[PDB]
């Protein structure tokens, strides 16, 4: 069956994690991307025996578990291994994403996915919805959240897609700057719509 698939992104602190959890208390089974990254990676994974051949044997443990601190230190005093190995999981990433999609008894899933802009994932979502916060509020909250300057999470602000670039593609936009409790209220709208959309896009004869 055809899955109805919501896509939510935002920048460094808006609201990702917070806003998913939201739509999970509701009954939503969410696809989170670096969770899938995580994924492809795992003992057993077809690509650790990739891996191996690539950057060495030792790159796999005894248990057949990847070394990862050992491969993001090679990466690292290595760049275009990075591309190398993104190319390698790239394909493999978009399997595990879709099976994961396919596997979903939800009524439409929720996609997080940090990338959408970057990567014009929103290409692959029926629905996009944008977390949005002001840049101050990425700044604190993750400051505290991760016990970080503020100059260290600039440096992030100015390497990820702006604030700008996610609101022009997005369909529907959750604030998060102000009460973590308005979310619960803002989160149970947007579902009963995508409920709506999920139970007629497979027929829907027009547009919108
Ligand atoms: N409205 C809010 N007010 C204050 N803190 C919040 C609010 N919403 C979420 N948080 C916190 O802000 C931090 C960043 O939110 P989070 O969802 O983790 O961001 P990200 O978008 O990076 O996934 C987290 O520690 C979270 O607990």
């Amino acid at each position: 069956s055809l899955r109805y698939i919501v896509a939510l992104t935002g920048g460094i602190g808006s609201g990702k994690s917070t806003v998913a959890n939201a739509f999970a208390d509701l009954g939503i089974n969410v696809i989170d991307a670096d969770i899938i990254a995580r994924q492809v990676v795992e003992p057993g994974a077809p690509a650790l025996h990739a891996i191996a051949d690539h950057f060495g044997a030792n790159m796999i443990a005894a248990d057949g578990t990847l070394q990862r601190r050992a491969l993001r230190e090679r990466i690292f005093a290595n760049p275009e291994e990075k591309n190398w190995l993104n190319a390698l999981l790239h394909p493999l990433i978009q399997q595990e994403t879709q099976h994961q999609i396919q596997q979903a008894t939800s009524p439409y899933v929720l996609w997080v996915v940090p990338l959408l802009v970057e990567n014009s994932l929103y290409k692959k979502a029926n629905r996009v919805l944008v977390v949005d916060v002001s840049p101050e509020t990425q700044l604190k909250r993750t400051m505290q959240r991760d016990d970080v300057t503020r100059e260290h999470v600039e440096q992030i602000l100015a390497a990820q897609a702006t604030r700008e670039a996610r609101l022009a593609v997005a369909d529907d936009v959750i604030d998060n700057n102000g009460a973590p409790d308005a979310i619960a209220s803002d989160v149970a709208r947007l579902h009963a719509h995508y409920l709506q959309l999920a139970s007629q896009f497979v027929s829907q004869e027009k547009p919108e």
